[PDB]
């Protein structure tokens, strides 16, 4: 699982 | 930016 809101 | 990989 990745996320990433940069 | 949004990045979502499950």
């Amino acid at each position: 699982l990745y996320i990433q809101w940069l």
